[PDB]
Formats: C-alpha cells, structure tokens, sequence
C-alpha cells in the first residue's frame, strides 16, 4: 500500500503536493521523502497524471527540462524525452516565452513555465519502496 495521503498506480506510489515550489524547490522535496520528481515512463502513466492535474484545476510540476540546452527536454533521471512524448505538449508548446524551461501539466497536456515559478508538484516512487 501507498503512504497516507498518495496515490498509487501501476506498482508506484505518487505524492500530489498540497503547498507550491519551484521547481528545483520540488526535486529537493520530492528527494526528502525518498522520491524523485515525476518522470514519465509510458503513455499510460502520461494519461493518469495529466487526468489528476486537469480535474483538479491545477497547474503542477514534472521532472522534465531544457535548462541545460534550448529545445533539448531531460528528464530529472537523465533520460532524454522521446519524440513520441512530444505528443502530449499542449498545441503551442513548447513555446519558450520569456524564456520557459521546465515542463508543467497544464489542462490535457504540457506546457513549458518559468522554473521559479511555484506549483503543484508530484513525485513518484515504487510502491515496494514505500
Ligand atoms: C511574455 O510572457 C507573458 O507575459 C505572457 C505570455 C502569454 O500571453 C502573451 C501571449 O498571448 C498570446 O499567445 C497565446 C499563447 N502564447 N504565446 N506565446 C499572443 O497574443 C502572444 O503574442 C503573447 O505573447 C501567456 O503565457 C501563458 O500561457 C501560454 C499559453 O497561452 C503559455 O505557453 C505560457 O507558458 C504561459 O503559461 C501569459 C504570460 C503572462 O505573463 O501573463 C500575462
Ligand atoms: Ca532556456
Ligand atoms: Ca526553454
Ligand atoms: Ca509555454
Ligand atoms: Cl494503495
Ligand atoms: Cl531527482
Ligand atoms: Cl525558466
């Protein structure tokens, strides 16, 4: 079972935040409770957490950036995002306005946000760590 208060799905355990951070603020958080700021394996789980962050009207914090190089989204586990993935940017996005280099659930996709800007956030890990 998922600690009080998670979600599971899919053999994982997820923490969907009651309070905002940035996001570097969020990877530190989610490292606190042995955790790592979501990083998106399947299209399954894609469909799952954008449908938790749409009903609940809010705008949250994944583990996907292209801080290091302009255009090039990693994930916070050092995978690359796949093309295929790319499908579930928002019509538009990535758009980088004002400079924009980390990835939110925003409605039924991803929107690239300002990285010091505080959301949601929600971080994964494996159920029989848990
Ligand atoms: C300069 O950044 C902003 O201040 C501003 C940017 C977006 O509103 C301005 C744009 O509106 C129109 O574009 C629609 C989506 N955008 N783009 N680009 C268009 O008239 C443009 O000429 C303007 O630049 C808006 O950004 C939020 O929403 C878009 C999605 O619509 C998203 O991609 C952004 O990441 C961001 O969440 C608002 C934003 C702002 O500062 O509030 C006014
Ligand atoms: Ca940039
Ligand atoms: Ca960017
Ligand atoms: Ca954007
Ligand atoms: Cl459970
Ligand atoms: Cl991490
Ligand atoms: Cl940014």
């Amino acid at each position: 079972p998922c600690p009080w208060e998670w979600t599971f799905f899919q053999g994982n355990c997820y923490f969907m935040s009651n309070s905002q951070r940035n996001w570097h603020d969020s990877i530190t958080a989610c490292k606190e409770v042995g955790a790592q700021l979501v990083v998106i394996k399947s299209a399954e789980e894609q469909n799952f957490l954008q449908l938790q962050s749409s009903r609940s009207n809010r705008f949250t914090w994944m583990g996907l950036s292209d801080l290091n190089q302009e255009g090039t989204w990693q994930w916070v586990d050092g995978s690359p995002l796949l093309p295929s993935f790319k499908q579930y940017w928002n019509r538009g996005e990535p758009n980088n306005v004002g400079e924009e280099d980390c990835a939110e659930f925003s409605g039924n996709g991803w929107n690239d946000d300002k990285c010091n800007l505080a959301k949601f956030w929600i971080c994964k890990k494996s159920a029989a760590s848990s």
